[PDB]
């Protein structure tokens, strides 16, 4: 049936600035919010302002030393932390910016609050577009991510759920999440990503987990230019097999929008409909679902993607003609919600797609 959706957003989020030339723009979360408000989606869901996650919350995963450094580091005292910055990988991809810790606290707070809401059985779905920062490690920032809100949200879910399924549709491999749960069968991690001389360099299909976690990490490595047809060819069959074999009681879906056509950093060719079909596929399983953000660098397309995926979560049809909004000029020259794929070559042949799927199916046969 139609589901109860709780959505997390803090109006301050859009003001956090990574710095001149940095592609990660928290402003895209505000654009997403303003667009979905203008479509009238607030009438169908509960809108919550997340709390600022504390150090006690963050240290359920991250080390005390790393969190203390994030809590202390500022552009004014940077010069006194040169060594600490190199140790925790802060300074280039993961810059020090005003309000960095507070940005982490709000990104994390939405994911953790959403997980609590699902655990209490007070919502069917929880949405946190400021979350999904999949690369952060126990004691290290990485790929524009500092605090792993996903790992913290899954640890919250594990209090009430024996098995939690994690699915990652961002163009980049969900390394941080896969790493945290690599040796456990209590979380199965499933990542679809561009692989081969691409950030972060991990997610080979041969990386399948270790110890009790062997066969509980799934990687689908892809080439440049994947399209809606090819993605759709494998996503439903793989998720269906995962659901059948793994039988999770809760799901976390990372919806990184950098897998869309025309992304500033991405090299895929999905449309918003192709991306959102993933949400529709996961939705059909009727399991408690936490939907998260992630990458996404062509901000107009990020706002379109996450607005449509919120409408999909709500089973609410919305017009293709964009309503007026505070960022209306960003959506030109068309002013439409949906996007067209580019003429880029799809390097993922149908044979390649079927072969990787068959290899992953062999691995899934190894589950109890
Ligand atoms: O989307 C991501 C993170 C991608 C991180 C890519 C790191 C390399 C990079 O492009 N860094 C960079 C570029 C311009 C300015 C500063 C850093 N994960 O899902
Ligand atoms: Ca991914
Ligand atoms: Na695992
Ligand atoms: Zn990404």
């Amino acid at each position: 049936g139609k589901k109860k959706v709780c959505y997390y957003y803090d109006g301050d989020i859009g003001n956090y600035y990574y710095g001149q030339g940095h592609p990660m723009k928290p402003h895209r979360i505000r654009m997403t919010h303003n667009l979905l408000l203008n479509y009238g989606l607030y009438r169908k869901m509960e809108i919550y302002r997340p709390h600022k996650a504390t150090a006690e919350e963050m240290t359920k995963y991250h080390s005390d030393e790393y969190i203390k450094f994030l809590r202390s580091i500022r552009p004014d005292n940077m010069s006194e932390y040169s060594k600490q910055m190199q140790r925790f990988n802060v300074g280039e991809d993961c810059p020090v910016f005003d309000g960095l810790f507070e940005f982490c606290q709000l990104s994390t707070g939405g994911s953790v609050a959403g997980a609590v809401k699902l655990n209490r059985q007070q919502t069917d779905m929880a949405v946190n577009w400021a979350g999904g920062l999949h690369h952060a490690k126990k004691s290290e920032a990485s790929g524009f991510c500092y605090v792993n809100d996903i790992v913290l949200a899954i640890l919250e879910l594990l209090k009430y759920h024996q098995r939690v399924l994690y699915i990652d549709i961002d163009i980049h491999h969900g390394d941080g999440v896969e790493e945290a749960f690599y040796t456990t069968d209590r979380v199965m991690t499933v990542s679809f990503h561009k692989y081969g001389e691409y950030f972060p360099g991990t997610g080979d299909l041969r990386d399948i987990g270790a110890g009790k976690g062997k066969y509980y990490a799934v990687n689908f490595p892809m080439r440049d230019g994947i399209d809606d047809e090819s993605y759709g060819q494998i996503f439903k069959p793989i998720i269906s097999k995962v659901m059948e074999m793994y039988q999770p009681s809760a799901v976390v879906l990372q919806c990184g929008a950098d897998s869309l056509s025309g992304d500033r950093l991405g090299c895929f060719n999905l449309t918003v409909k192709g991306h959102a079909k993933c949400v529709e596929v996961v939705k059909t399983f009727n399991l408690p679902l936490l939907m998260l953000g992630g990458g996404g660098y062509t901000i107009r397309n990020v706002a379109r993607c996450w607005t449509y995926e919120t409408a999909v979560a709500l089973d609410c049809e919305i017009p293709n003609e964009l309503p007026y909004n505070d960022y209306f000029e960003y959506f030109g020259p068309d002013f439409k919600l949906h996007i067209s794929p580019s003429n880029m070559t799809n390097q993922n042949t149908p044979e390649y797609m079927e072969k990787i799927k068959q290899r992953l199916f062999e691995n899934l046969r190894m589950l109890p």
